């Protein structure tokens, strides 16, 4: 099957990076499925059954989102809590993610130079994303290296380049 | 002023640890203010102005919540994104948290032995909570060591003891 992209962005219209990323991926619907949580669940009423079946019908799983306060948007956190249930994602009968490739595709609003021991943040991007790595590993998934991008003509071209790199990263994952 | 406790638990009624913690703190309303996000905002419509003013009228700030998927409950993440705005919590005019004591009070559903290099999780609790530490530090707050507890008669007594320790930790923070 194809790769399922769980895209969580509270306002993708005002988005530049994720909007470009989303557009690029929707050009190959036979290879990827862009699932926009905020668009599908504008009231936050996640359909667990629907979400789980979507994952089962796909192969690799990707969580795409902007890094807000060194974390994910709220709807993604809710998605994790309500979709990865005991008996499905983990626990005795829960093997839905066992051996499944899981990776993150994220954007950061600070320079990469900041996420270093000698940088303003003092921590690496990997240390920041640890919660999601632990989540995937807990469910016995095959956690893969994340796709990252740190955020106007030249700038616009760079974002376009990132979108192309994202596609390549996606294919590699497959 | 007193300490403001931002308590984020999606179902505190079915809670045992946080329910006991909350009850213990509400015994001293002249020292602490328990602000239950899910009870105050059952529809997720956070009143930013109200939240910010609440923090300004208090001294130390505490975020109390159960660790769900090595992270916080969704409403707390939303709270962080919507309340810590540019010009208030950070940025040129944003000094609302500057020098303010910020700490977390959390419960974990796995033994402490798991959160070690030689444990099932492979990471420490500190590495897990990093996102919140970075958030507080980014806003120039005085991040303090967190209060942690790893989760029936003897068990019930231990939870009661944890509630007492929480109070002591709270006073120390003050
Ligand atoms: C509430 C709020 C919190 C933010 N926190 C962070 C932060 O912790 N680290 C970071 O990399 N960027 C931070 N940002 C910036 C966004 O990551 C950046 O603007 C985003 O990648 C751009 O979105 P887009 O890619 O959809 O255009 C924050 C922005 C907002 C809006
Ligand atoms: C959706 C879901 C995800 C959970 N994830 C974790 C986990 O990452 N680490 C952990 O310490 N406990 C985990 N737990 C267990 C809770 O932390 C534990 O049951 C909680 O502290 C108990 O709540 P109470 O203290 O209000 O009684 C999870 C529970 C649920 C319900």
């Amino acid at each position: 099957p194809k790769t399922l992209i769980i895209l969580a962005h509270p306002n993708i219209s005002q988005s530049t990076v994720h909007k470009h990323w989303s557009d690029a991926v929707r050009q190959h619907t036979d290879r990827f499925t862009v699932h926009e949580l905020y668009a599908v669940y504008p009231q936050g009423k996640i359909d667990v059954a629907a979400e789980q079946k979507l994952i089962e019908t796909h192969d690799s799983l990707v969580w795409q989102f902007p890094i807000y306060w060194f974390n994910c948007p709220p709807l993604l956190k809710q998605w994790l809590d309500e979709v990865l249930t005991y008996g499905w994602a983990y626990g005795s009968k829960g093997k839905a993610l066992k051996g499944r490739k899981i990776a993150l595709a994220v954007s950061l609003g600070a320079p990469a130079a900041d996420y270093r021991a000698d940088g303003a943040v003092g921590c690496s991007v990997a240390e920041v994303l640890r919660p999601f790595e632990l989540t995937a590993k807990y469910c016995n998934a095959d956690y893969r290296p994340p796709f990252t991008f740190h955020t106007s003509e030249a700038a616009r071209q760079e974002v376009e380049r990132s979108a192309r790199d994202y596609l390549a990263w996606l294919d590699a994952l497959q």
